[PDB]
């Protein structure tokens, strides 16, 4: 189905960073072109204006509150039978999981919320919808559940499942809170957190929204993959892994907006090639730091974008 990206620069972390010697512009979005450009220059060649479109961009102002804005429509169409993926690409500090897990504030827990608010809305309709997720990380293309792993692919219901991964039901919020607590502390920067491991290794948080309607009869499957991936910042093999599996994810993309998909070509495209393909939805979310120290990691994160929406 659909495929779009958005640009999210995220506030400078003042008496750390600055724009001294760097400059990212961005334009308000155009109807006339139904984008919205930036323009990225460094000091040392004012001259080189590197101009970058996207589907929406959200600066320093844009809080997450703002930023769901935006996904609240995406998500919510997996209650229609969509599957969806959103995936958080940037270098290490760029604000991949404070963008995917803040509490009560990221992408996930506002899925989660919102999702439950049109349950209970879509329950005077008929129907009857549950909720299970699975939270788990790839490393080095190797499957490990956070809360033997192989992917089993069912060509008949065209979903897919992976073997020994613990699944949660979500029916209270209370549950939602003990997972979304726990996922936050295990790839948040703390001290005693492995931020180090979580930023060569990328953390998939599955739901899945089942509902029936007891009288239309009708049913309903769609799958939500909210991905926060590896840092993209240029164990050799482990980072050419890296490096390949993010490579991967774009050819995918892109590929996927063209009007042979290499999804059997890295663990990640792989378990979500149902997800990707079809009429699923896909949204993927560039962070980028506004500081001078980082304008030459922000130019490759957004190159690699201007790749995924061609
Ligand atoms: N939109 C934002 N608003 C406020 N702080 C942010 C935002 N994005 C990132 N940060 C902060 O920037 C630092 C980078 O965070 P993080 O999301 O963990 O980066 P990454 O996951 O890309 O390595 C963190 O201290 C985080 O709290
Ligand atoms: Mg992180």
């Amino acid at each position: 189905g659909n495929i779009r990206v958005y640009c999210r620069i995220r506030p400078a972390l003042k008496n750390l960073e600055n724009s001294d010697t760097s400059l990212i512009n961005v334009n308000e979005f155009d109807d006339n072109s139904g984008v919205q450009s930036m323009e990225v220059t460094k000091i040392q060649n004012t001259a080189q204006v590197h101009e970058f479109k996207f589907d929406k961009i959200f600066d320093q102002q844009d809080t997450n509150v703002d930023v769901f804005k935006e996904v609240g429509q995406l998500v919510q169409s997996s209650l229609d039978g969509y599957n969806v993926c959103i995936f958080a690409y940037g270098q290490t500090g760029s604000g991949k999981t404070f963008t995917m897990l803040n509490p009560g504030d990221g992408i996930i827990p506002s899925t989660i919320s919102h999702i439950f608010n049109w349950i209970n809305k879509l329950k005077t309709k008929g129907w009857d919808y549950k909720v299970n997720c699975e939270f788990i990380e790839i490393y080095n293309e190797n499957i490990v559940d956070l809360l033997k792993h192989e992917i089993r692919h069912d060509q008949e219901t065209k979903t897919t499942t992976i073997t020994n991964v613990t699944s949660c039901k979500l029916e209270s919020e209370e549950m939602v809170e003990i997972i979304l607590k726990k996922a936050n502390k295990l790839r948040s920067t703390a001290s005693t957190a492995s931020n180090e491991h979580s930023s060569r290794s990328h953390s998939i948080f599955i739901i899945h929204l089942s509902g029936s309607n007891a009288k239309t009869g009708a049913h309903s499957y769609g799958t939500l993959n909210l991905v926060d991936l590896a840092g993209s910042e240029r164990r050799l093999r482990e980072t050419q892994n890296i490096k390949k599996s993010l490579s991967c994810l774009g050819d995918v993309i892109h590929a996927l907006g063209q009007p042979h998909i290499p999804f059997r070509n890295s663990k990640l495209t792989y378990l979500l090639q149902y997800s990707l393909t079809g009429d699923s939805k896909t949204l993927m979310f560039v962070n980028i730091s506004p500081s001078s120290s980082h304008i030459n990691e922000t130019l490759n994160s957004l190159r690699f974008a201007s790749k995924v929406n061609s």
